[PDB]
C-alpha cells in the first residue's frame, strides 16, 4: 500500500484528472484527505523540489499553509505570480494534477 494502490490503478486514476485549466481548477477536492501527513509526506518534498528548478525558502512553508487552508487554486495562483512569473501559472496546474492523484488514490482503498 506505500506507494502500491498508486501504482496499480495508474490507469484510473488519471481518467480522473481534467486536462483542461478551467476544469481542472473547478475539481472538488477532497481536503479531508490533504492531512498533517500527506504534506511531509509527499506534498511539502514535491513543493521544495520544484522550487529550485524556478529560483535555485521561505516562500515554500507559505504555500504549504494555503493548502492546508483548504484555499481555491487561482488564489494561491495569484500569490505565487508576484514571486514567479508566468511561471507560476504553470506551477499549481503541475501541484493541483498532483493533489487530485493523491487524494484520489487513497480513497481507492476500499
Amino acid at each position: 500500500h506505500h506507494h502500491h494502490m498508486k501504482r496499480k490503478h495508474i490507469k484510473s486514476l488519471i481518467e480522473k484528472i481534467p486536462t483542461a485549466k478551467p476544469e481542472l481548477f473547478a475539481y472538488p477536492l477532497d481536503w479531508s484527505i490533504v492531512d498533517s501527513i500527506l504534506m511531509e509526506r509527499r506534498i511539502r518534498p514535491w513543493i521544495n523540489k520544484k522550487i529550485i528548478e524556478y529560483i535555485g525558502a521561505t516562500l515554500v512553508d507559505f504555500v504549504c499553509s494555503k493548502v492546508m487552508a483548504h484555499s481555491s487554486p487561482q488564489s494561491i495562483l495569484d500569490d505565487v505570480a508576484m514571486v514567479l512569473d508566468e511561471e507560476a501559472e504553470v506551477f499549481i496546474v503541475k501541484m493541483w494534477r498532483l493533489l487530485i492523484y493523491e487524494t484520489e488514490a487513497k480513497k481507492i482503498g476500499l
